[PDB]
């Protein structure tokens, strides 16, 4: 009874809009009297083998920009580069505006994705920010612009906009700010992510969500000290656990009786042993894209 | 590069309310000027053992259900029951209703569910109605009138209304008319809910989205009939495969090149031969909660 879980995406459906330039035409987010999205818009297909963003841009004009909200054209009056987005000032403030911020997001934390084509959402679901700062998405062409996000109390944190698939079928993008996460840039070449590692403290968050509810074949009479158990882990590309994830960690401890250290020495034994055939709420893997927030969240509403 | 998703939940958010009936509290949907809710909001904790509820609902009037959308306290003038749902008329019609359905889905389908606590939405993630009319959800207390339901156009189909759990972690609930699916009722007693069979087409359709990603390692040189797959599907209680399912599959098989009864083939060997520790979409498990329409939606 733990599943993947989205965001309620009300707050952001209310804020997309379609962007055309051109015959390329992708997603913008619309708050205030501004519309951001991914700059490559501005390029034609040939643009995009080794573009030149600076000149490109210098060649176009407000009205250059076809930006729709549902059946309403609005009025493009400015533009833009902050880095990697474009900002299309428009004549018309949203009056779906939320409550709102730009974050930038640290790898091994998760957002929800409101998937986007033509300006028109389809689908929502979570995501985490990988330790190489890729995304594990499902993004076809016209995604461009889509956004992930988190809400907390009334307050919808943007922290993603989505720009490119590398060849090895993952993703990449930037905040809102056009800063790409990672090395990439928004040319069309391949592109290098480098080895992923797995989010130690998340597999430990979902090791906990599994004794919550009634799943603990896994626990062991045995324990560790951080050192030891951090030996282990880099055998196997687990990102080192820190004293702060230990922390972090804290609270689902306290729900469940079972001090970190020995839920560290349980996972030790998986790793080295394997699942045998057994699962984790009825996964045959390890899970590491639910945060220990995520877990608190689930498990106590 | 494919994952569960779950509907855009903007237009079913601002149907949600709050409801309480005494010391209980759970969550109703407000559609035009009418509040539904599960009905065993009029229950104190003895009386879930075995409840009669019409008995119960008769000692209760309309000034003992507090309704809130957010901040705003509605008025009750007016409640029915049918079959397991309460409905509160109200004095006032919601600005929000979105064009809506009632549907009572078939099993193997699938819906979103935004779970819900005291009136507000706390997240949203896809379910499908299992053969033996469960879903496997992440339903706490209070979370008791949450909704499933499809968006197609621009059209809500509400199809589910969350009830309760069983022992085994699984869920059941009503349609928004009330009527259970399965054999459950709204009573605190022990139920089963019988053999969970796994939906055959459903897994043939994600073996088919698997190739639309790249990913072709259990594919073979084998073929097979559809009673020869029927016969080892028994085996491992999968539903048996109809013409109609290789007819629903036929999109899948044009943009693959792969013939239903190819695919057939190896699925038989999966489950006689298992994964031999290798992965199809990332997941080590064969995976049976996407219809053929959402494989469709998601991948063109
Ligand atoms: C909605 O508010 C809750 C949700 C329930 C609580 C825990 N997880 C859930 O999904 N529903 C209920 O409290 C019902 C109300 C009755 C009038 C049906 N009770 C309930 O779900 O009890 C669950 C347990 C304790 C397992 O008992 C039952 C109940 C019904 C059938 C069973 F097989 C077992």
């Amino acid at each position: 009874g733990f599943r993947k879980m989205a965001f309620p995406s009300g707050k952001v459906e209310g804020c997309m809009v379609q962007v055309t330039c051109g015959t390329t035409t992708l997603n913008g987010l619309w708050l205030d009297d501004v519309v951001y999205c991914p700059r490559h818009v501005i390029c034609t297909s040939e643009d995009m083998l080794n573009p030149n963003y600076e000149d490109l841009l210098i060649r176009k004009s407000n009205h250059n920009f076809l930006v729709q909200a549902g059946n309403v054209q609005l009025r493009v009056i400015g533009h833009s580069m902050q880095n990697c987005v474009l900002k299309l000032k428009v004549d018309t403030a949203n009056p779906k505006t939320p409550k709102y911020k730009f974050v930038r997001i640290q790898p091994g934390q998760t957002f929800s994705v409101l998937a986007c084509y033509n300006g028109s959402p389809s689908g929502v679901y979570q995501c985490a920010m990988r330790p190489n700062f890729t995304i594990k998405g499902s993004f076809l062409n016209g995604s461009c612009g889509s956004v992930g996000f988190n809400i907390d109390y009334d307050c919808v944190s943007f922290c993603y906009m989505h720009h490119m698939e590398l060849p090895t079928g993952v993703h990449a993008g930037t905040d809102l700010e056009g800063n790409f996460y990672g090395p990439f840039v928004d040319r069309q070449t391949a592109q290098a992510a480098g080895t992923d590692t797995t989010i130690t403290v998340n597999v430990l968050a979902w090791l906990y969500a599994a004794v919550i509810n009634g799943d603990r074949w896994f626990l062991n009479r045995f324990t560790t000290t951080l050192n030891d158990f951090n030996l282990v882990a880099m055998k196997y590309n687990y990102e080192p656990l820190t004293q702060d994830h230990v922390d972090i960690l804290g609270p689902l401890s306290a729900q469940t009786g079972i001090a970190v250290l020995d839920m560290c020495a349980s996972l030790k034994e998986l790793l080295q042993n394997g699942m045998n055939g057994r699962t984790i709420l009825g996964s045959a893997l390890l899970e590491d894209e639910f945060t220990p927030f995520d877990v608190v969240r689930q498990c106590s509403g």
